[PDB]
């Protein structure tokens, strides 16, 4: 699909912040597309990178590959401009048989979505609790 | 939270569809809870695991994992009983510093589901075409 | 199930006699739940451990395993408190396959109880005699 | 006791079935008693072994081993005759010592059948469940 | 014991502070309960452990082992967000026989807790004056 | 502070039984101040110990660290006079940074002794049940 500026609507913890990305290359040695919320600076834009990744000798199975990275700036230093104090990280990876459908696809991504939403995981990522 | 059962709406290419995991099990040896849509046999069903690890001395960040794995079956056979023919597997994790917030890991859970509903990811999963 | 007050009934040679068992832990180190009638002292209650694994890498079928162990005490002594002289010990072991259905776990367990009310087991376990 | 027809009672799940086992052989010649639910042939049919077995140079306690074998059939294939598909094991050994009571014996004989007819057990023989 | 909000009251130097504790996790690898106290971010937050471990072949004697660790941060840096500067540590295993009776055991636990109420303890872990 | 006869008071399961440790020696080889309850011979008496230890080379942190180490002794014998029969041990250490503060450190001592009247904990040593 259209390399587009894609944008996240009614995120966060309350359900009501946007998200804009837009394209920031290609095939960097790899295949990934890359989109930014553009900031101030390069090392304090959010990305995201998608790769779909044909099956090939060693690879079988289509892969296609997620990654979030958000930094955390904080201004006051000893020095003036802002610096990167820490990451967070997503990364998702679907594998999928070459006798795949569709429709098998789409429910894997849906119901992952449709799970990132409900109380098991967002205690266990906003709140970082397991399970009992 | 409560390990109970986990009931998905809307999902599927269509967005009409309905998955009811239930509780089924913690602690296999990992700390990994799981559920499971429940079906005629164990290689049957629809499985999710979700699993919170603590930093330790090698771990200085917390990692969230979650994992789908959807077989599908084929009855027919040289015999009766239906067989799996292929997976579909998502995974993703997580990681998170000691210092992060709930505000930003909310943020990546809510971005990572809007985003899985987006033309990009919809293109990259449910078609495999990768990105222009 | 609920880890809860496991309660047996009319055992015993007679079949008369009843038996409390209350929830002892879980993961000792290795998935094993356990129960114990409680009584004097540690060493001196009777025990079961219970331990449902999936499969893995090594293990392809699922695996059942219940644990019983008895001891027998005896206070007079060179000394005050009762000593473990002996135990007794039951370990079963179910495997089944990923494919299997349970009705055919619940007869291989609904067999076995009932063997084990036989002549034939009531007479290898209760008097050691073997089978001609 | 008499190797004889052994005939079990209210098996199955819903605990209205019958079972009858033929003796089919002794020794073997590892003393294992033999019994089989007469089938259409010989890898059709369940089995059940009892061996008591004394205590020796390496053994110093008795030792009673009771295994179950129920293969699952099916006679559609890419041929006529019905194949073996999967096997259902239990096996159950016992541990007794030298100075242990026949109402010891009976106690853990009794014990276990009641456990096995227990929620926590029907749902970890069942239904796959570990214990929480 | 269910794992609750623990609530300790009239702690600290004068007796008068208050500090809740909530189920943060079991079996992170090591079946050790955790709690901690809600504190802004992960590195931030008062934390203690419970572990009961049962004897096993190496492990003859029972072992109980409580942990606490109160980390410091100071919000004045070179930076925004506060930092961790020290942490503060109790550590304490009891250890019990096979043997043992729960009057024995509860005497070990009120007994350190009386003996921490105590002229010496207040001098040794307060003032970290040594004895004479 | 100076060793003294430590009196405690309302300890023991009921919380009614009082005990009286008297200062019986420092320094052995190690800085060790010793308590013990006046009792019948050496070997028979309730013992307590308090170390307070300066950071050093390889210490760089304060530990203060006691011990409580109770004997069980049973008359009856092939004997005339008591032999012990088990010990119970607590053994707690405290780590506190060359920075922390007596307001710190109080926290920790008050908050293990209230800790140590708590369910969870009463639970895990007096009855030795884990946490679920």
């Amino acid at each position: 699909a259209k390399l587009e500026t894609v944008t996240l609507g009614n995120i966060g913890k309350d359900g009501k912040q946007t998200l804009v990305l837009n394209p920031r290359g290609v095939n960097p040695t790899n295949g990934v597309a890359s989109l930014s919320q553009k900031g101030a600076v390069p090392a304090l834009e959010k990305r995201v990178t998608v790769s779909v990744s044909q099956p090939s000798r060693n690879r079988k199975n289509y892969k296609v590959q997620v990654k979030i990275q958000n930094p955390t700036a904080c201004t006051a230093n000893g020095s003036c401009d802002p610096s990167v104090t820490r990451q967070a990280y997503a990364d998702v990876t679907f594998s999928f048989t070459q006798y795949s459908t569709d429709e098998e696809r789409a429910f894997v991504r849906t119901e992952l979505a449709a799970l990132l939403a409900s109380p098991l995981l967002i205690d266990a990522i906003d709140q970082l609790n397991p399970a009992y």
